[PDB]
């Protein structure tokens, strides 16, 4: 009952393959169905064609900016900021799903894919989602990442939505 979505993704517009995600809407209700319609591009806009704008190995990969490309931009589909839903689901490790953000309710469309245990975002950052299928294709994109975030090549999502 949980949405399921999918990203695919390209390289240099080479495509990489597809990773899906496990959005728990069950516990973030909010939080799950604005990645779920920025997937789907249902209200117009959304994540199809941007790009993963910072990759840090060993850390995550964080994308979502579909406005700036670059970390500055991104809304949700509740205007440009929304709340912190809650912090039910906890940062346990590679391919956690959750919000990027700037300080307290400042949810936008942002989001990063975890790569590791990163426990000490917990209660700062929402988790709403995880890897189900994939979880390869998200370590084959941290091998265009570097350490200060800058990509090697360009990682863009090339197609997105909802398989269910």
């Amino acid at each position: 009952v949980n949405p399921t979505v999918f990203f695919d993704i390209a390289v240099d517009g080479e495509p990489l393959g597809r990773v899906s995600f496990e959005l728990f809407a069950d516990k973030v209700p909010k939080t799950a169905e604005n990645f779920r319609a920025l997937s789907t591009g249902e209200k117009g806009f959304g994540y199809k064609g941007s790009c993963f704008h910072r990759i840090i190995p060993g850390f995550m990969c964080q994308g979502g900016d579909f406005t700036r490309h670059n970390g500055t931009g991104g809304k949700s589909i509740y205007g440009e900021k929304f709340e912190d839903e809650n912090f039910i689901l906890k940062h346990t490790g590679p391919g956690i799903l959750s919000m990027a953000n700037a300080g307290p309710n400042t949810n936008g469309s942002q989001f990063f894919i975890c790569t590791a245990k990163t426990e000490w975002l917990d209660g700062k950052h929402v988790v709403f989602g995880k890897v189900k299928e994939g979880m390869n294709i998200v370590e084959a994109m941290e091998r265009f990442g570097s350490r200060n975030g800058k990509t090697s090549k360009k990682i863009t999502i090339a197609d997105c939505g909802q398989l269910e």
